[PDB]
């Protein structure tokens, strides 16, 4: 019993139209997961263009959920089997960690 924040990786190069069915078809993907979405949050990448200097290109995506951490290997494995997910990175929703003090 808890939640936890997921972070998939899809290939940034579908056009608009296609983006489009992504929405339609992500908002399935999240009952896949048998989890709720408690929250929508946006990253909105930026995609370089032609020239390379600002972040790597790409989609990331943070919803928090109420899913077991059992289930979460099995519906994790759906998501990299998929062929527009690169692959699948799950990680405890827990207070931040670094080094400056």
């Amino acid at each position: 019993m808890r939640r936890y924040e997921v972070n998939i990786v899809l290939n940034p190069n579908l056009d608009q139209s296609q983006l489009a069915l992504e929405k339609e078809i992500i908002q399935r993907a999240l009952e896949n997961y048998g989890a709720r979405v408690e929250k929508v949050e946006e990253l909105g990448l930026r995609r370089l263009a032609y020239p390379i200097a600002k972040d790597p290109q790409g989609y990331f995506l943070w919803y928090q959920v109420e899913m077991p951490e059992d289930r979460v290997n099995d519906l994790a494995r759906e998501l990299r089997i998929r062929d527009n997910v690169r692959r699948v990175m799950v990680v405890k929703s827990q207070e931040p960690f670094l080094a400056n003090a």
